[PDB]
């Protein structure tokens, strides 16, 4: 058993007191007022972050811990923010999102975000049962919590078997995907797998919750992968009893207009 097996119990165990003040306690989060009332009025001309998720890939980005260009796809891409993103980036020429949509999941949001008009999106879609396709770079921030870590890591491991396709089909492609539950030993073994033929490495970033143990997996990096979920977990085990509350920034506005 790991130390992040260990941070799973903790957090299973924290009254709901103690689990709401843990779960923001040192992390970023950016300040949605404005863009969660354009979104929920059913504005189209915004271009304000469409979900919390655009900041995440922006500050992987500006790291320099991925690589966006060319023709990109978005697995999983929900509202769309990791879309959109991409979408926005020069180097980009064009993206594929697919999300499955329906019953308790999102669908995407629809909105003139610059580069708009270079986004294909399908909702509908399994991303597990589609065949690959040509693409430069793959995306997928595919990982629901639950507070049964074994359906983590069996959800995890789903997510890097696709990525294994995804790269069988475009073994030179940039890839950056959702690793949601880094430290359980089956997810340990086919990260090993992945890292030993594609490279890479993991990173964790600010804005998320520390209610959730996931990590970034990127093959612009590099990197121990134990040694890393293993920084995490301590990361993640010491803010229990912090008191200092969440860090609120500005939330992207990536702007309007097509490419
Ligand atoms: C609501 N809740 C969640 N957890 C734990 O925190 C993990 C994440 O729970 P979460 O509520 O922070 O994320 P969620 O599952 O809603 O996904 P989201 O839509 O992206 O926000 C769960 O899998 C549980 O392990 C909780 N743990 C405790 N102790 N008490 C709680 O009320 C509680
Ligand atoms: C957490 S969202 C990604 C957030 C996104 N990156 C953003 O910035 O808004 C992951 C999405 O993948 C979708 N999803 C889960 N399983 C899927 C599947 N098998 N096929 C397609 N989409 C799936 C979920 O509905 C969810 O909307
Ligand atoms: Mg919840």
């Amino acid at each position: 058993m790991t130390l992040g097996d260990l941070w799973k119990r903790r957090l299973n165990n924290c009254t709901k007191e103690e689990f709401f003040a843990y779960r923001r306690t040192g992390i970023l989060e950016t300040e949605r007022d404005k863009a969660r009332e354009l979104l929920r009025k059913g504005e189209t001309n915004m271009g304000l972050a469409v979900s919390r998720g655009t900041a995440k890939l922006a500050w992987l980005e500006e790291r320099g811990y991925v690589n966006l260009k060319g023709e990109v796809v978005d697995l999983g891409c929900g509202r769309g923010g990791w879309s959109y993103y991409a979408a926005s980036r020069p180097a980009v020429m064009g993206v594929k999102a697919y999300t499955i949509g329906g019953k308790g999941h999102e669908a995407p949001k629809m909105v003139t975000s610059l580069g708009w008009n270079l986004i294909k999106f399908r909702a509908g879609m399994d991303v597990f049962t589609m065949q690959p396709h040509r693409a430069d770079t793959v995306m997928c921030d595919i990982g629901e919590s639950s507070p049964d870590a074994a359906i983590e890591g069996e959800r995890t491991r789903k997510v890097i078997l696709l990525m294994e396709q995804w790269k069988n089909r475009n073994p030179s492609a940039s890839c950056v995907f959702k690793v949601l539950a880094p430290y359980r030993p089956e997810v340990i073994e086919a990260l090993h797998r992945f890292q030993l033929q594609w490279g890479g490495g993991l990173v964790r970033t600010p804005f998320s919750r520390n209610s959730t143990h996931e990590m970034y997996y990127s093959t612009a990096i590099s990197g121990n992968i134990v040694n890393s979920v293993n920084v995490q977990s301590r990361k993640l085990l010491a803010r229990f009893g912090d008191q200092r509350g969440p860090i609120r920034v500005p939330e992207m506005d990536l702007g309007v207009g097509t490419r």
